[PDB]
């Protein structure tokens, strides 16, 4: 039931059956080698009556040691090797599926997470086929092989093993379990201690100047002596555990090893058959422990093929069809457009707007009320829920995401840089050819030339978290250089959040406007000051939006709605608007 | 040499030396017990022949496991419960002077690396004191007895086992540290891949929009392709080195038992006696696991022994010798005062000032500009490099630091609250006598009072990191209650750094007041029009001070001073100074 989505996940890797049918033959082949050894031993041992030693004998043990480990070396190989090929060709199918996937997943599921499941249900999935699967066939045909084998030449001493085992077995989990919880209780607790006083030790300046040494003490002092507490009733378990698996442990070995000898000292067994005895205990023991991991891989497995597989089956985003745009500076039309994650709450409804030729639009309203939805509806990081965006007078979703991103430009503050080259990130992504000739007459605009000159490197510094760090405005400034190598028709500008310094401020504002020079702009900010020049603002109203006038007429005969974010700015200073 | 400083930290802690050496005593009367056990085994095996089989002598077996069981309980419950004591004792003395050292020793030192050593040093002193001594010494009694052992009964097949086990551990060590050297490397190249699929995750906005779909697909390729590189030079050693390893423990093996068995098939030997070799084989392997494992632990026990006797050692804040404090309120001055972390950089220098009975001052001028050594510089947060505070006209070092801090009041923004009631935070270590009555009356003046009976419990809430959230403004408040309950002649206050939000400012200013009438005010700022109302202003200038005037006077006769912070406050507005 289970195994049918494991098995055809790895068919989508198209990986070699031959190969791994193989490897796993001459790892069964190789276990049934391992079952001669002992016989072998046991042949030599019940021959040296009267010291003959024939040579031929202890060669050939050599021979099958030297024959086991040959197939041995190339059963591992292969499995590994195969193991390998196909990890790599999940992980490839699971990239090209991630790069893919809207922009929607990203803002639900966690990126951190992806990024785990990718690197570690792969990584058990590989340790399932390439140790696992082999290493539980091979301890079953090697444990039932050496019971059979033993039951065949004395069956008393393996029926003696076939109680002490389990009986040895039966002790020993229960006291390990019970053993198991107390360790855990510990480490809980002295996980809350050392909490507690993580907690303390940065506050200690006023532990200092309100006289709370000795306060600070004793709360410290209660949680030494708690964990004083359960370590006692930690060492009165250990004192039981420890002394009663070393008890039975010995127990079980001498009652087996003795009756062993005691077979062979009364002349019902042979010196040899003793040898072969314990040669094959050790053949039963560890494969034993081999076949009990199999299960709990084989559970993190299924979860690990349930991730990848949900992953590899959810939706992609469409962005090679529909029309190319031509003249695509003309008016972006909203007509009755709305929005929401779901329907159980529209985030934005029965919106209209237009959008115009060669002007500015500045999305400009309160923190928290939903703006950030009609700025990724209009740069299509988001479909509308039925409701029409449209250019001139068609339709947008006619146009193809690849002839929409093209014909768009975009920008923000609080932006990294992506790990390269600097001329590679002044000409990120765009399939045209360039020039040097050409990708500085895009850099002297922004001042990034001039900048650019002064570093080590002309072309690059390996920027973001390799190289050295750049300041907001030198980043913001690489960003407008791209920007203008494009050569968009409509520009989209995320002009702040959260904080930001003001340092070089008015030379970044004379290099903003090298941009939006004579095509479309639209623009989402935090505050009006920002935005006095503007040629309309959109008020936002919690799932509606006004204004749709001039800075100064927000200012003359909107009132209240101004008020409605004026006063906070107005807390703190009249922000330069001087009314 | 080493032994000397872990020996005299453990005598700090008034040990009980009988009880430890009689438990040390037990352990190795209990491995001298463990080494009868295959001489009894070999005695009833030589006696089945013609089968016997005295009651008695596997009785006497079962006594005997019974005793070794009985003695290795106490001795382990006596180890575990003195290591429980000695740790206990250990962390009691860290955590008494970490609560005494200096507020220096936390400018200096991380608290979470501190807490990391009181926390894992203590842990690791302990367990080699209960479990890793002791294991050692037995190991070594086990190996060298039963070695002793089987060269009296036979010494061929321990001359043979001579060889065997150090030829076998010359091939192991050498392969298996090389194995390891492998996957390490590949858990790096893990790591990176992983970091670097981390990095392009959260940027899949620019992605998107930039066409760069093939582009951040193929980056991700190359480290695919470098981690399946790495994981077939992996699978060309693991093919190696895991057949060469069973090989060698099998043919090592095969070669005991057999020749074992080659004794006792030939006359030259007993099966009882094969029977006691088998048993002692076991007892020569695992304590030999042991006794290495000493080792590391005694360096990393000496590595922690020298963290905490460092912290133990430590110089500890002398709280409690000069004079009480009279009339407090009289005129704070500074003459001649300086100060820095080290006499290589000099952080304030030459500055006077006077501050004054019942009025305020305050401490405002650049960021980063030092200014904040002179605030700790005030409430003795530091000693002085050689220079004067004075009150009244009798040098401050007089007064013990506890009539200091008493006399002192202490608020700030960005503060948490101690974990504990409301209640105990409203009169947090203060050791004078509360009640109901009056706590309260400490609390409807901060507007504490009536928030607080708006809560689930008026008493209670668990507060800080258990229990509910709270916003600046209520902790602001909780805060100045407290000074109130104290009624301090004295009163430091910080006003705020980072960033905060306006909301209910107003009314958090009108209960800020409450606190500083009729008292002398020191403050910290980070803007001038907060400060407007001020008595006297000090302006910072990377090691000097001036200003010395009210706040108008800053604005009328300092200028270029002034200019040097409002001109990066009217980058963003004219702050309400409307000049």
């Amino acid at each position: 039931s289970k195994l049918k989505p494991f098995f055809a996940l790895v068919r989508r890797t198209n990986p070699s059956y031959g190969k791994l049918a193989f490897a796993l033959a001459l790892s069964v082949v190789t276990t049934l080698v391992s079952l001669l050894i002992p016989l072998l031993t046991k042949q030599l041992v019940d021959g040296f009556s009267m010291s003959n030693l024939s040579g031929t004998q202890i060669g050939l043990i050599a021979l099958v040691f030297f024959v086991q480990a040959g197939l041995s070396a190339y059963a591992t190989y292969a499995l590994n090797y195969n193991g390998q090929k196909i990890i790599s060709g999940l992980r490839e199918l699971l990239w090209k599926k991630l790069i893919k996937l809207p922009v929607s997943y990203f803002d639900t599921n966690a990126s951190g997470e992806t990024v785990s499941r990718v690197t570690n249900d792969t990584m058990v999935v590989k340790e399932l086929i390439t140790t696992h699967i082999s290493g539980f066939i091979t301890g079953i045909i090697s444990v039932i092989g050496s019971l059979t084998i033993l039951f065949i030449m004395n069956w008393k001493l393996t029926l003696l093993v076939l109680v002490v085992v389990p009986l040895a077995a039966l002790i020993l989990v229960p006291i390990g379990r019970k053993m198991f919880s107390i360790s855990r209780e510990t480490q809980d607790e002295t996980a809350r201690f050392t909490g507690l006083l993580n907690q303390i030790l940065p506050e200690i300046r006023l532990v200092k100047a309100s006289n709370a040494e000795d306060v600070e003490y004793g709360r410290g002092k209660m949680g030494i002596s708690s964990l004083f507490k359960l370590g006692v009733r930690e060492a009165k378990v250990q004192s039981l555990v420890g002394p009663l698996i070393s008890l039975v442990l010995m127990a079980a070995l001498v009652a087996v090893i003795g009756y062993g000898g005691m077979q062979v000292s009364s002349g019902e067994l042979t010196a040899g058959a003793l040898v072969a005895f314990i040669l094959y205990l050790f053949q039963i023991i560890m494969p034993m422990g081999q076949i009990t991991t199999f299960f709990t891989q084989l559970q993190k497995s299924i979860g690990a093929t349930e991730r990848m597989i949900e992953i590899l089956a959810e939706e992609e985003e469409d962005t090679v069809t529909g029309k190319q745009i031509e003249n695509a500076h003309l008016p972006i039309q909203l007509d009755r457009v709305s929005f929401g994650y779901k329907p159980d709450q529209l985030i934005l409804k029965e919106v209209s707007a237009v959008i115009e030729a060669g002007k500015v639009t500045a999305i400009v309203g309160p923190s928290g009320g939903g703006k950030t939805t009609l700025f990724k509806l209009l740069e299509r990081f988001y479909s509308p829920t039925a409701g029409t965006i449209r250019l001139g007078d068609e339709p947008v979703d006619t146009y193809s995401l690849e002839s929409w991103r093209e014909h768009i430009g975009y920008v923000s503050q609080e932006s990294p840089l992506m790990s390269g080259t600097i001329r590679e990130n002044i000409s990120y992504g765009l399939e045209r050819d360039v020039t040097d000739a050409e990708i500085e007459k895009a850099a002297e605009m922004a001042y990034a030339l001039n900048f650019i000159k002064e570093l080590p490197n002309q072309f690059d510094t390996e920027v973001g978290e390799r190289g050295i760090m750049l300041s907001g405005g030198q980043r913001q400034r690489i960003a407008i250089a791209r920007a203008l190598l494009r050569n968009p028709s409509i520009l989209m500008l995320d002009e702040a959040t959260s904080s930001l310094d003001s340092q070089s401020e008015k030379s970044v504002q004379q290099a903003l406007e090298v941009l939006m020079e004579g095509r479309t702009t639209i623009v989402i900010a935090h505050r009006l000051s920002t935005v006095v020049d503007a040629d309309q603002l959109l008020f936002v109203e919690k799932g509606e939006i006004t204004g749709r006038g001039t800075h100064h007429e927000l200012m003359a005969s909107h009132g209240l709605y101004r008020d409605f974010a004026e006063q906070q700015l107005k807390m703190n200073c009249d922000l330069e608007n001087k009314a």
